[PDB]
């Protein structure tokens, strides 16, 4: 297993047809996850399962920029089931990141930061056993 906080370099940052695979298995009363593509401190991208927001699971994504959180994007399709292996793929794309869990389209985040060659860590955090985080391109 990988430590949890993990940190995956990304070298000389993201670019489109960059594929991030990230594998693991869900903590058995996971309550939250979090990946954070970030660009130094800015977080171009968080992905951010919550498993009991109000009683009911949600996927939150958002950027952070100069440590302010901006506008929530929120979707209600939440894949992840506690205690199951689970992979995460983050497929970067010209306008948005392209997100798919165990092989299902998940959701699109439209670049907000838009200097994708200095997206340059991917942070990975939460309920999880992690297993791998890596890359290639498609
Ligand atoms: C608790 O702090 C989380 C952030 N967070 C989570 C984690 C974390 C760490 C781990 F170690 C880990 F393992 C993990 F799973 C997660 N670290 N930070 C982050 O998730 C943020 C994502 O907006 O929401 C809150 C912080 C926040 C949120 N907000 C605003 C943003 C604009 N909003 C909005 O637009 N609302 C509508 C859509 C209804 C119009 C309202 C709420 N302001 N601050």
């Amino acid at each position: 297993p990988l430590i949890v906080p993990y940190n995956l370099p990304l070298p000389g940052g993201v670019v489109p047809r960059m594929l991030i695979t990230i594998l693991g298995t869900v903590k058995p009363n996971a309550n939250r996850i979090a990946l954070d593509f970030q660009r130094g401190n800015d977080v171009a991208f968080h992905f951010n399962p919550r498993f009991n927001e109000n009683n009911r699971r949600v996927i939150v994504c958002n950027t952070k920029l100069d440590n302010n959180w901006g506008r929530e994007e929120r979707q209600s399709v939440f894949p992840f089931e506690s205690g199951k292996p689970f992979k995460i793929q983050v497929l970067v794309e010209p306008d948005h990141f392209k997100v798919a869990v165990n092989d299902a389209h998940l959701l699109q985040y439209n670049h907000r930061v838009k200097k994708l060659n200095e997206i340059s860590k991917l942070g990975i955090s939460g309920d999880i056993d992690l297993t791998s985080a890596s890359y290639t391109m498609i």
